[PDB]
């Protein structure tokens, strides 16, 4: 019965990008190896199998520093958080790898499954 | 270049919907008369030009409580609360006014725009 605005949704990823990209409201400061980026924690529970089970603890749900495995690499983290904030996934041959790994390990399923369709379309 | 994923704010939205019915990381009340809302004000930036301009103020930045105008109707800030977070809005013969009057208030244009049209379609 209720009236749908089909472009609601982007638009407030867009302008919750936007808040990140000014650092509005950011309460998350996500370390991975040398490099630091700050976002909203509901962003991330929203996106991410592992920052959801992280942040649902109340044990770890006031952390404001996670430091993420240091195996883990920067360019692939910084890729699935653009992609977070953005629906665009950057995906190139020079980063199916480090992106389909750090997806895993963020357990974003999804972008994981859409990561081989990209393997397998070579 | 970059993959697109067509559902993914939606997705999101969803999510932060669902974050709010647990009232896990909310940081804000919206007082509306007898009533009380919580909400993410991240998520009340993005939708409103009223709580835009209000916490993009690092004066009011870190409020915890909003206290609305007294005039205003808590079912239609509730409708509009609802519209913020599901993308849809339940506009009906019963509410269109308040609804409408509530949008002006908190300065969500497309919405008022829309108010408009459905007075219009009768
Ligand atoms: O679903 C998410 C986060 N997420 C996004 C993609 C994705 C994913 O592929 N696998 C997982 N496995 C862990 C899990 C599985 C189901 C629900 C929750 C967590 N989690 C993901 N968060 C959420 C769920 C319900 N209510 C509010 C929120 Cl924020
Ligand atoms: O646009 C919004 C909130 N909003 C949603 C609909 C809507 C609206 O119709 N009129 C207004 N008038 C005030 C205003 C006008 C332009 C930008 C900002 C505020 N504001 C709205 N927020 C935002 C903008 C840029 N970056 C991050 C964020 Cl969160
Ligand atoms: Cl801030
Ligand atoms: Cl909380």
């Amino acid at each position: 019965s209720q009236i749908q605005f089909t472009r609601h949704a982007s638009d407030v990823l867009l302008n919750l990008n936007r808040l990140r990209s000014r650092d509005i409201l950011t309460d998350v400061v996500i370390v991975v190896s040398r490099e630091q980026f700050r976002a909203h924690k509901t962003v991330l529970m929203a996106c991410s199998g592992l920052f959801y089970s992280i942040f649902t603890d109340q044990l770890k749900r006031n952390l404001s520093v996670i430091n993420l495995d240091p195996e883990i690499n920067p360019e692939g983290f910084n890729i699935l958080l653009d992609f977070m904030y953005t629906s665009r996934l950057n995906l190139r041959e020079g980063n199916i790898m480090a992106v389909m790994a750090t997806a895993m390990y963020l357990q974003m399923e999804h972008v994981v499954d859409t990561c081989r369709k990209f393997i397998k379309a070579s």
